């Protein structure tokens, strides 16, 4: 499914993502856009051989299992195909996890050279939330 822009804000918000770990809606939006432009089936592989999935590229190496990633975990305990699904249900879940790991929103890197430090409500503006 490739979102809409004020589509994804709705349904971030609905599963509880605006402000969660202190980071507003247009931060999750903005990761989003740059990291997959929407696209849930966006799938992308990394140079250490893991890949990255879904609206928010969850990498194999820590979060999913592929079954294609050596020595790699599956923190969020589901299948990478799990994080391509039109419902954003379980890549919500994921990313509640990683952005709790510590370093925040700096897990995506797209978000620290991209969203980080800019005018993130621009994401949300025009939307009916
Ligand atoms: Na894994």
């Amino acid at each position: 499914k490739v979102f809409g822009r004020c589509e994804l804000a709705a349904a971030m918000k609905r599963h509880g993502l605006d402000n969660y770990r202190g980071y507003s809606l247009g931060n999750w939006v903005c990761a989003a856009k740059f990291e997959s432009n929407f696209n849930t089936q966006a799938t992308n592989r990394n140079t250490d051989g893991s890949t990255d999935y879904g609206i928010l590229q969850i990498n194999s190496r820590w979060w999913c299992n592929d079954g294609r990633t050596p020595g790699s975990r599956n923190l969020c305990n589901i299948p990478c195909s799990a994080l391509l699904s039109s419902d954003i249900t379980a890549s919500v879940n994921c990313a509640k996890k990683i952005v709790s790991d510590g370093n925040g929103m700096n897990a995506w890197v797209a978000w620290r050279n991209r969203c980080k430090g800019t005018d993130v409500q621009a994401w949300i503006r025009g939307c009916r939330l």
